[PDB]
RNA sequence: GGGCGUUAAGUUGCAGGGUAUAGACCCGAAACCCGGUGAUCUAGCCAUGGGCAGGUUGAAGGUUGGGUAACACUAACUGGAGGACCGAACCGACUAAUGUUGAAAAAUUAGCGGAUGACUUGUGGCUGGGGGUGAAAGGCCAAUCAAACCGGGAGAUAGCUGGUUCUCCCCGAAAGCUAUUUAGGUAGCGCCUCGUGAAUUCAUCUCCGGGGGUAGAGCACUGUUUCGGCAAGGGGGUCAACCCGACUUACCAACCCGAUGCAAACUGCGAAUACCGGAGAAUGUUAUCACGGGAGACACACGGCGGGUGCUAACGUCCGUC
RNA sequence: GUUUAUUAAAAACACAGCACUGUGCAAACACGAAAGUGGACGUAUACGGUGUGACGCCUGCCCGGUGCCGGAAGGUUAAUUGAUGGGGUUAGCGCAAGCGAAGCUCUUGAUCGAAGCCCCGGUAAACGGCGGCCGUAACUAUAACGGUCCUAAGGUAGCGA
RNA sequence: UUGAGCCUUGAUGUGUAGGAUAGGUGGGAGGCUUUGAAGUGUGGACGCCAGUCUGCAUGGAGCCGACCUUGAAAUACCACCCUUUAAUGUUUGAUGUUCUAACGUUGACCCGUAAUCCGGGUUGCGGACAGUGUCUGGUGGGUAGUUUGACUGGGGCGGUCUCCUCCUAAAGAGUAACGGAGGAGCACGAAGGUUGGCUAAUCCUGGUCGGACAUCAGGAGGUUAGUGCAAUGGCAUAAGCCAGCUUGACUGCGAGCGUGACGGCGCGAGCAGGUGCGAAAGCAGGUCAUAGUGAUCCGGUGGUUCUGAAUGGAAGGGCCAUCGCUCAACGGAUAAAAGGUACUCCGGGGAUAACAGGCUGAUACCGCCCAAGAGUUCAUAUCGACGGCGGUGUUUGGCACCUCGAUGUCGGCUCAUCACAUCCUGGGGCUGAAGUAGGUCCCAAGGGUAUGGCUGUUCGCCAUUUAAAGUGGUACGCGAGCUG
RNA sequence: AAGGCGGCCCCCUGGACGAAGACUGACGCUCAGGUGCGAAAGCGUGGGGAGCAAACAGGAUUAGAUACCCUGGUAGUCCACGCCGUAAACGAUGUCGACUUGGAGGUUGUGCCCUUGAGGCGUGGCUUCCGGAGCUAACGCGUUAAGUCGACCGCCUGGGGAGUACGGCCGCAAGGUUAAAACUCAAAUGAAUUGACGGGGGCCCGCACAAGCGGUGGAGCAUGUGGUUUAAUUCGAUGCAA
RNA sequence: CUGCAUGGCUGUCGUCAGCUCGUGUUGUGAAAUGUUGGGUUAAGUCCCGCAACGAGCGCAACCCUUAUCCUUUGUUGCCAG
RNA sequence: ACGACCAGGGCUACACACGUGCUACAAUGGCGCAUACAAAGAGAAGCGACCUCGCGAGAGCAAGCGGACCUCAUAAAGUGCGUCGUAGUCCGGAUUGGAGUCUGCAACUCGACUCCAUGAAGUCGGAAUCGCUAGUAAUCGUGGAUCAGAAUGCCACGGUG
RNA sequence: UGCCUGGCGGCCGUAGCGCGGUGGUCCCACCUGACCCCAUGCCGAACUCAGAAGUGAAACGCCGUAGCGCCGAUGGUAGUGUGGGGUCUCCCCAUGCGAGAGUAGGGAACUGCCAGGCAU
RNA sequence: GGGGCUGAUUCUGGAUUCGACGGGAUUUGCGAAACCCAAGGUGCAUGCCGAGGGGCGGUUGGCCUCGUAAAAAGCCGCAAAAAAUAGUCGC
């Protein structure tokens, strides 16, 4: 329906705990790209610097030149709308050891944006292989299950 | 009260100017329909008879020999088929030249293609026009074809070009407005001619009543616009070059005053010439108005003046005035 | 080979071959107001129509739209038939306005009523169409790749100033 | 297999109040007993299993009847029969099958008959089908009739077509362009009328959250606010604002005036009737004025002092009100209409375009004036910023001023002529001119001023030479000299 | 012969094996070049097409799935006549002759003995599993040898390049066949062993489950843990096993 | 400070039952047997078979208490009589 | 000076989440009055009987004992009575103001005991999850080490079963 | 006849602002209170009814004052009708009309009716 | 060279991105840095020249100290150079 570019790939490369729904905080000519105008949300991550875990890796296409002033930067760094409650989460539980929290999707609330959050860490290509065994064990287990009780 | 009318006579013939129907001042279309004629040219088809000199190439098939268990396959002899080959009659016209009121309303000379086949030709017949036929070009249908020829409706229509024939006298325009499947036509009005009736009816000059907002002028108003003061600040401060920043730095600078300008869509001002009315002599062949008969015309240009537009360029274009 | 007799003889038409479609005979189709004829004194290896045009490699995706074919579950639907509603008229009731039986007529139209249309599917050797946009690989370039906007599908093989 | 009339009602119910399945009302008090009732068992069904239409092997002799609740007396009576069913003949519609006599036979045999037409007789098959006439729905460029507007600095494309506001518009009115700038196809039962009362926008001071800004009290200001809306002209008595009552947002006229060719449109004192407000004189025929709008014909509604095809009526016609058009191409040619023609045709026009010729020169080319500077110093040996002044008609343009009763247009070959803004030769000045060799300027037209590849060349690129391979005018010279 | 052949019947016909015989007389084996046959798939023409099923569409899974799961579905798989001679066409083991311990079978024929029952002893062909000597690098062969020899043909000389290009032939095509060179590397491999691993299997055990019975997450409080604050919130312990 | 130089110590796997060696034998060899297989158990505990025969650390016992009974010594304890 | 000095703070704090346990959910349960049975332990800067007192903690005086002698130490659950009656309860005992006591020079940060007074939460608790196979689960009390005092933690002991 | 005040007109800046001062005999204005006649999108500030203790402050009316506003000459200038001319996007000549903006200067109104009071 | 459609999550004239990040940093208690001004203490403090300064040098010259003038001590720089990157990903 409201959805917009998704990164589903990190889904699948990351073992998602919990979300955020906080907003996005972006200039002109942006927003109106977001309707069309190719936004892509790939290599997205939060940039906490202080208390500003901006989105850095996003590239959104200008689609006019229109205002020939301010220079164009599709890799701008988004600045984030979060609760400062749950802002604890992201100052706390990131560096740790390989902790990270990713852009998951992007989608509209009435008009405004909202890119959702989520907190999440490697696999080291040895939790993807496991997953992908359970994944593929619990299907062969109630075939085979399945053919047993007929 | 208002409208229409009571007042105040028409009618029948003759001659003349219009109008309406008929051809309607005269010639001219391209086009439509109806009834007949054509296949002797040409297109196809049908039936019946002719024509294709001469010289080349050797497929199928058939024999002999080799070969195969039988085949298959190969060598030699014969073979004469090809919408075959070169090339004559015959058919056609791809190039060049001549010819263009020519020998000829498509031809001549030198070259050219097919020339045993989907060929060509003679004779007779059929296909008849919104139809015929078409190896398909809108090609042919008798020198005429995106609808053949002849006779009729039919003098079709033509807001379109041209022409309109003897004399004299008098008066004398317009090329503008409105509306228009309207712009080069038309109807009314604005103008022209004739008749009738009507009053200082009308015009020139003078005097007297009037309202402008144009030229010009100006910035009370709306915009525009330059400078100085009033004045807050900022901007790589000469200075510390780090500090309160010594604060003054050919930079923008609120509101208001003083000075200087611009304006078709600005007027606190504002003419001349224009326009209407009243009066007065003097002048004009009623020059004025109303009705009736007949028109014409509704393509204007130049020059002066005030302008839009264009480039205050155009013998350019759009308005008013003389 | 043929083609615009009389400015175009060609890449233009035709061609053998190929594909589709219609056609069970009193066949389709065409000339015919009709009879009748041709097709054809043929019989699905026959005939007509439409496309391409010997031969070798092939004819890849789409029914979204317009046609064609199969269906009548539902809605609408002609001619046709006519339940009544509303008036005209007068026998006649009313001292008068005015009610007003039957007959005949003016007008509305309950119900029946097929094909067709909407609809459900197929069919493209039927008419037809088959995308642009951003980032990303060791110097630079490009993008095998990844995301999202639409369509019914984004052009496969092959070829190319 | 199947509907209305019909074979008869087998007929279905329930006020918490209730032997409860309420007798249409009349007569309420029974035919009931051989006008053939309970007892006993229980397919279907009223099942809210209270009742019960109950149906029916055994019966073979009184259930009911008053009424208990009593808002309403029993369905025990008679039945003009409903709060609605029931089946077979039933009234003849559709579907299916059976049959033949209609009809068909481009099946066979015979006959007229010599004969593959035709007709008649026998017969097989199909069969009330097929097929034909009328009406009718759908499809139907296969065919026919047509339509496809106008202005346009030629035509097409674009834009516009009606109405209103300011300028142009030259001080009465009016006045055009494809000239310069904005709006309208409504709205209000109150935003109309009367009466009564009041008069801003804007900038300040102080004051709870309240601030460039809500509200409040005071202060400057005088229409720079407001008009239901675009602009113009006005509004202080207010035409702006608030409240009451109201419907004059009346009916029929209307002396007079203004604008229009006309159709028409607009203002209007005042008259008669009947109303609203205000004590009243007085004000009210819509809105502060200008856009908010469409003629005629045809038909829709109601009323009517009329006409009514012999009479009496009625359909019908007109009369007054009123309704249906983005006829927006808006003075509207039909209720009903798009394109191509290079296969083209006719009447016209240089009223009107493309080539040329003519007028001007925006553009084009060339010259000149000041001088930041470039140029080591030095403006001018050579260039020259920001501008201006010019000359030719030579590039691209403007006009439609001769030519559509005919002026052959690109390029190439032959043939030339003229001008100098001179390519070479000739003469000279200044040089950043040591000499050769260069730059610029001035005078000077006597002469000369290339060959091939590309492409239709003009133009242009390249190769080789020459002292040079100049720019232009002459219908962008020359087709009654030639090709194409 | 190989490829490969499965209801039944009819017709033609090839091949194989056995008791007892008769007969020609080395006529015997192999075989480059050549010839023929030859799984399926593929191609051409003419037919047919029930089911299945490349390509293709849709659905599903996945981060992605142009695939494995599902619904459709054309060529093809079915027939006749034609073309290729391609397979892990394998027994990864060429054709023919002789010899070499044994056991347990299947199929087929014949001889003999009292066949009272597939009673008993023999004797040939094919085929199956163990197994001695021997062989082999070992797996393994083992009278049907991979044991010892005899006759012949074909093939091999490091892994890639490469069974590739060119060249010749064949074929309508797809391609087949014959068959290199340049360049790189010091490796490429096979049989077996020990660990390890498997989304391989089997067995066994422990309050590991089941069975029971009580508890912890719900609520005061206690120290302990991580985070926060703070001057420090003193050090380490950080899954069972803090 | 460095338990990523260590000693010592401790927890878990796990009181789970395996971990090895000598000789011999087998295979050219790497290597195998023993340690595998049936019963049985808490167990590589026991037995049988098998080119295995034995041994070490090992799973048990030897160590500490309870459960019947004997003797000795009798205080701060017992009252059988 | 990262070596070293002592005094005052903080290791005991905090919007939070977590391991573990004690405490309760009330009729087998709490309120009180006779009444019963254990083992093993520690004791001289000590264990510390009596007695006088204190509603209670303990104050004063204080015997004996390196202990089969004395103390810690009338153990309970059990048992027989009464009582309450299903209720935020006579359940549940935390927070609160004040009072003293033990204790160590000093308990605002920061002890424990006491008893008068307010008398919280909580009323068998999701998904999950842990322990036990016999004198063991489960309940009741006692004992021991650390230490001036400051155990729901730790280690042991028996009763029921 | 003089002065003042109140009401209604002529005219709409020489007519009105600013500065200072004036007046309570009469008029004028503030002022007291409210059952009522009347009303507050509340509130006797506005309407109104019943009244003169106080007042001339506010507001009125008056006199001077040139900071204003305003009027406004003569002359000159621009423009313009007529007729004739130039070097013709614009001007000149003869004649007629002669602005606006300035300057000198003026400018603190004029006036009629009705009613009251002062002096007479 | 020209027109015509979109630059509009409403094409619906009224959106608290719910949240971080500037705002009078509007608001309620409050510490001399969210500040701050004649009286109890009675000591050698105010302008006085000062003194060059924490390990080192310097501060608007009176931000430290005094009592007969000085060590300077309350802040900055030399210094505290460790600030330099989600995850997966050669050994
Ligand atoms: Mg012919
Ligand atoms: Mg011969
Ligand atoms: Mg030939
Ligand atoms: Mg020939
Ligand atoms: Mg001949
Ligand atoms: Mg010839
Ligand atoms: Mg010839
Ligand atoms: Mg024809
Ligand atoms: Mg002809
Ligand atoms: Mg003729
Ligand atoms: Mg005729
Ligand atoms: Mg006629
Ligand atoms: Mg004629
Ligand atoms: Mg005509
Ligand atoms: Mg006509
Ligand atoms: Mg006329
Ligand atoms: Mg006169
Ligand atoms: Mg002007
Ligand atoms: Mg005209
Ligand atoms: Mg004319
Ligand atoms: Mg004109
Ligand atoms: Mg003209
Ligand atoms: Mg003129
Ligand atoms: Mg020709
Ligand atoms: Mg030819
Ligand atoms: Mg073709
Ligand atoms: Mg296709
Ligand atoms: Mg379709
Ligand atoms: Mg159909
Ligand atoms: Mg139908
Ligand atoms: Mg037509
Ligand atoms: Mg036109
Ligand atoms: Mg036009
Ligand atoms: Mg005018
Ligand atoms: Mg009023
Ligand atoms: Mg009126
Ligand atoms: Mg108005
Ligand atoms: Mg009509
Ligand atoms: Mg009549
Ligand atoms: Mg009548
Ligand atoms: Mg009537
Ligand atoms: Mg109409
Ligand atoms: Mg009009
Ligand atoms: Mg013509
Ligand atoms: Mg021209
Ligand atoms: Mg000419
Ligand atoms: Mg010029
Ligand atoms: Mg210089
Ligand atoms: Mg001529
Ligand atoms: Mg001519
Ligand atoms: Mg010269
Ligand atoms: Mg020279
Ligand atoms: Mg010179
Ligand atoms: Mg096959
Ligand atoms: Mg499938
Ligand atoms: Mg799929
Ligand atoms: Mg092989
Ligand atoms: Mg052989
Ligand atoms: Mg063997
Ligand atoms: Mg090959
Ligand atoms: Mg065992
Ligand atoms: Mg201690
Ligand atoms: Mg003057
Ligand atoms: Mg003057």
């Amino acid at each position: 329906s409201a959805t917009i570019a998704l990164n589903k790939r990190a889904r699948h490369e990351y073992f998602i705990e919990e979300e955020f729904e906080a907003g996005l905080a972006l200039q002109g000519w942006e927003v109106k790209s977001l309707r069309a105008g190719k936004a892509n949300i790939s290599d997205s991550y939060v940039l906490l610097r202080d208390g500003e875990a901006f989105l850095f890796g996003a590239n959104i296409t200008p689609m006019a030149v229109a205002s020939t002033h301010v220079v164009c930067d599709p890799t701008r760094t988004r600045k984030l709308l979060l609760n400062q409650r749950e802002l604890d989460s992201l100052y706390g539980r990131v560096n740790r050891e390989g902790y990270t929290v990713v852009a998951l999707s992007l989608y509209w609330k009435n008009a405004w944006c909202k890119v959702k959050i989520g907190v999440a860490k490697g696999k080291k290509q040895h939790d993807k292989r496991s997953d992908i065994k359970e994944r593929e064990w619990q299907v062969d287990k109630a075939r085979i299950m399945k053919n047993a009780h007929r």
